[PDB]
């Protein structure tokens, strides 16, 4: 059971993402098993770098969404307040395949 | 370069999509080398059937945000009117890897 | 200051949100003259009426992210484990009119 | 019946948001009756300028999805790209009052 967790961060708060990126992924590295895909969205232009970071989004597996809440509430980003969106949505892979 | 684009159906609007499902996966058919991870967002429950469908995630390359909103404004489900939200981010994989 | 606070409710839940629907507007209560519009997100059709709510929007008073950041945590709704999206905004009136 | 409108500006975009912001307004113009609430959303800080706008969020009255759809299509902001974001939802204001 598949779940897209959407998360974008406050505007003008790069530099708590930058605070807490080592903790968040410290977070991650247990659970790096059920991550599918992974990575931050990024803002203006066509850099890749750190800080182009404006948000977290994950597909990650789950038992339940009592699971992803607690793996929502539980990330350091969560609890430092870096972000002003949440948007988690059940879903699959396309059967035939894009 | 890749961008995240998650498209949420309107209420009441399931056999919209269920009309226009061959025409959009025909649609997708030609792009299919672009996009990286694609599939429907789902309901409640644990269903993952036709009727469990509530929208279409896809992680896309494209090499412009021009292209991205073509793409987007030609899908037979958007000309069908089946969508109430559309998120569109620019995006890149985890670099360590989760 | 105003902020925008829209949240959407998980697929399946609508008995969630009656079951707890009491104790948000008592929630609420006390802070109603922050609040300048409030009321349900609605799904399919035209009716107005409680099983067609589907969510909580409002724009409200605060004098800080971090007191947003709170009166979402300590919602009964929220606490409930009610939402799959949350979005916050900070926001003005237009002004001219609209 | 009344819809929430939501719509948030790409990165980058603020001048395009500018260049486009008298049309934007002469769009509307028209429809003032049917505009209950209406503004644009802010980034960082505590400005309300120009500078500081965001996106665009508007409580409207329709007569049906299909015009709501022509409404956000028609928009010289839409027209021009401006969006990364469009959410849509049918709403009522809270039956006690918050
Ligand atoms: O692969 C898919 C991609 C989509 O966009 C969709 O809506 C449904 C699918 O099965
Ligand atoms: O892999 C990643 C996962 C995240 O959630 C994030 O925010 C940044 C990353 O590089
Ligand atoms: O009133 C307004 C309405 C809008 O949609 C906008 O973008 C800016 C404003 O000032
Ligand atoms: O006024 C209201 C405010 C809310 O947040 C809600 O969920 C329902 C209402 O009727």
């Amino acid at each position: 059971m598949l779940f897209l967790i959407y998360r974008k961060d406050r505007p003008g708060s790069l530099q708590v993402r930058i605070d807490n990126y080592a903790a968040h992924l410290a977070y991650l590295e247990p659970l790096k098993a059920k991550i599918q895909v992974g990575g931050p969205t990024l803002g203006a232009g066509t850099g890749t770098d750190d800080k182009d970071m404006t948000g977290s989004f994950l597909i990650m597996e789950a038992e339940s969404w009592d699971e992803v809440h607690s793996f929502v509430e539980n990330d350091p980003f969560t609890k430092a307040g870096l972000f002003a969106a949440t948007i988690v949505e059940r879903w699959k892979h396309g059967k035939h395949n894009d």
